[PDB]
């Protein structure tokens, strides 16, 4: 008996989209006086609870929140930053200013597919699920199962996450199977945690050179 | 009281979504013909988006009402002409009405490159609609003043006609939009509607 969107959960959504528009039109009018080089784009899927509003809000105010605040089909937020591409020794070469927009989708089911149709939009994924939920943990195949048939490109940038791991006491999930499930489809894999903020943007900027170094093979 | 999401929608919407990344994945690869065009049709339920857009693809017509579960999309492989012809492969988004899918359709306008907009012309408040579905438009397209072509649909219809000729054309004058009187079920002006909002998006590229 998944419910159909409230009208309150409509005019959330649709604000969210009217956001979106304004963003993409001033970056269609010469975007890429603050202004910066790209507009990236990414998006972070996982099931519901797993941290990916934490996430995305400890990367882009420092800050955390205890209570749970379901979300409501999809947000996003906003960074702007400075990319530096890798050479030789580091992060060589010129900074480059990146404005990041960084989809937020809901995890439960009765989004799915809201949350499917902005994938056209996310140029790399950052796939979360919660050190502290086997069940979590056990989905991720089905995410990138998804993320293979449903990415507009063909082997799509992903960075694993496995949140929450400053909730020690409870971890249930072992790292060697992880680390093997990262290893065995080649993506990247960070310990997270939302809390207090390690390796998030260690992630974030793996994701984010994972795009500029793709978008420089062109 | 409580109505809810069926399962077989939203399977039945992951598989128009699956189909249009396959598309655009295909499209990447070198993607055949020389152009992805795509547009899209909205406006008030029953107006005959999807009625429309079958009669366009396939000259065909159904009489029964099967309202559009959120989203789907047709294409055509079509000659464009400013020889002088160029392939183009046309996707056809065809988004429902209905505003308990307004979010789902709202997501696809920033996909598209033109509209094309309905109304009925047998139904007043369809016509009436129209001001607000052009704002939407401007408030989410791609393109602050994107290419719209308005239909007034069912125009077979004509002993149930309520909205004027005259007072659509005046509307359509407003907004600076070509306006056609369509019929899918007999195909009147459907082709002509549809190569319209085509050459739109075509010269508007072309002044690059
Ligand atoms: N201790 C701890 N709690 C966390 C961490 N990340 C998230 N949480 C908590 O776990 C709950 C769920 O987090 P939230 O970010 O909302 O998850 P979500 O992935 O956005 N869920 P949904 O898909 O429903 O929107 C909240 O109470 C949040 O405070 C973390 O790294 N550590
Ligand atoms: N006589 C006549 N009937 C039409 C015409 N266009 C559509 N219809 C009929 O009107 C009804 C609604 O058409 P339909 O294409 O399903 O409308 P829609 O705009 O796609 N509805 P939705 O937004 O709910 O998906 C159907 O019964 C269809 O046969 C037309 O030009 N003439
Ligand atoms: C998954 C497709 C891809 O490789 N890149 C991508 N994803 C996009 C989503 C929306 C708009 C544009 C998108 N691109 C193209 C830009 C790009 C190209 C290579 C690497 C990174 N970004
Ligand atoms: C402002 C004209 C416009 O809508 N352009 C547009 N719309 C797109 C939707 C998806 C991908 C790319 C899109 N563009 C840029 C290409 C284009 C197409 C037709 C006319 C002008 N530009
Ligand atoms: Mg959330
Ligand atoms: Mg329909």
């Amino acid at each position: 008996h998944m419910s159909f969107l409230t009208e309150e959960e409509q005019e959330a959504i649709m604000k969210v989209l009217q956001r979106d528009a304004a963003l993409k039109r001033a970056e269609e009018e010469r975007g890429s006086d603050g202004d910066y080089d790209y507009l990236i784009k990414f998006l972070a899927l996982g099931d519901s609870g797993v941290g990916k509003t934490s996430v995305l809000y400890q990367y882009t105010d420092g800050k955390f929140n205890s209570k749970f605040i379901t979300t409501v089909g999809i947000d996003f937020r906003e960074k702007r930053v400075v990319y530096r591409a890798s050479g030789p020794d580091g992060a060589t070469g010129r900074g480059q200013r990146i404005h990041l927009q960084l989809w937020d989708t809901a995890g439960l089911e009765r989004f799915r597919s809201l949350t499917t149709a902005f994938f056209r939009d996310a140029m790399g994924f950052l796939l979360l699920f919660d050190l502290t939920n086997e069940q979590s943990f056990l989905n991720v195949r089905n995410w990138i199962s998804q993320l293979q048939m449903h990415a507009y490109c063909e082997n799509p940038d992903i960075v694993l996450c496995g949140n929450k791991s400053d909730l020690e006491d409870q971890r249930v999930v072992k790292e060697e199977e992880a680390i093997a499930l990262a290893e065995k489809y080649g993506i990247p894999y960070f310990e997270t945690s939302a809390a207090n903020g390690t390796n998030i943007s260690q992630a974030i900027e793996m994701l984010l050179d994972l795009i500029m170094k793709r978008m420089e093979r062109s």
